[PDB]
């Protein structure tokens, strides 16, 4: 195990947990999109176009929400384009990220 290897009782590593339910072509789901694709984060995208039944779920997650996109941080709900955007612009978007 060589390397310079960072101790500090993580035990197993994981990250932030970063989802954003989009359809590909919305121009707000682009935006949001590029947000996070510029802070280097790792996330999961799930783009549902045309599909009625992944809504459902994401509505479900959402506060019964059902517009785009959707965005959660570690299972927390976080919103929408405005939503993330407004968070970046003061300062509060980074530390749940996190960092």
């Amino acid at each position: 195990m060589r390397g310079s290897h960072h101790h500090h009782h993580h035990g197993s590593a994981v990250s932030a947990k970063i989802e954003i339910y989009t359809w590909s072509t919305c121009p707000f789901c682009m935006r949001a999109l590029a947000l996070l694709k510029r802070k280097g984060v790792e996330f999961q995208e799930y783009c549902i176009d045309g599909d009625n039944e992944a809504r459902e779920a994401m509505a479900a997650r959402a506060n019964g929400k059902r517009s785009l996109p959707q965005i959660f941080i570690d299972d927390q709900h976080i919103g929408g384009c405005d939503d993330i955007y407004a968070l970046d612009g003061s300062g509060k978007l980074d530390p749940l990220l996190h960092s």
